[PDB]
């Protein structure tokens, strides 16, 4: 259980090498495989929803050397350090100068909840919101208003998706559940059913 707090920077005086180790290891062991560290750059830190580490060394790729840099995500709560990604960057103390920012299409399984108005459930959430009502005809009335809480599920193929958000209506004010179904190309989501939160 460790954390950290307060953007700035430093020429990595802890034992900043062995921390990218670890976030390559994540990446080069699930998708990656052509990165070796070869001497550190920098070491950064800042405060992003709790603990942010941003490191900066030069790895070698397929035999050119290049500065990467890593970020990882901390919480103090939970006090659980975990590697988010690493962009390629140049020899800079910026983004190459360029714009990398951060993705994440990478699928993924397991029956666990998920967090709340992000690009996964945002989506599945408004999708539901119209199509449950538009399941009954054709129509759109409201949309996605506040979400709850979501959390996912695997079933034996496919993936549920367990939610609770908050519906408007001429400016009223229902919760309600919804529960659809994860598909891959078989045209994004299949709401399985829905139900009302009122008693």
């Amino acid at each position: 259980m460790a954390t950290l707090g307060g953007v700035h920077d430093s020429n990595s005086n802890p034992d900043t090498h062995s921390l990218a180790r670890f976030a390559v290891d994540q990446h080069n062991t699930k998708e990656n495989g052509l990165l070796e560290l070869v001497r550190v750059v920098e070491a950064r830190e800042q405060v992003v929803a709790g603990t942010l580490h941003h490191l900066v060394l030069e790895v070698l790729d397929a035999g050119k050397k290049k500065l990467y840099e890593a970020k990882i995500w901390v919480k103090p709560w939970m006090d659980f350090k975990q590697l988010q990604e690493f962009k390629h960057v140049r020899d800079v103390p910026s983004f190459t100068s360029s714009d990398l920012g951060a993705k994440t299409d990478d699928q993924v399984s397991g029956w666990r909840p998920v967090p709340v108005h992000d690009p996964v459930v945002q989506d599945a959430a408004h999708h539901a919101i119209k199509t449950i009502q538009e399941r009954s005809n054709s129509l759109f009335p409201y949309e996605l208003s506040e979400v709850v809480h979501a959390n996912a599920e695997v079933v034996d193929t496919s993936a549920k998706f367990d939610m609770l958000l908050k519906v408007k209506r001429g400016g009223k004010e229902e919760k309600y559940k919804v529960e659809v179904h994860k598909s891959t190309e078989e045209g994004g989501f299949n709401l399985k059913k829905v139900d009302l939160d009122h008693s």
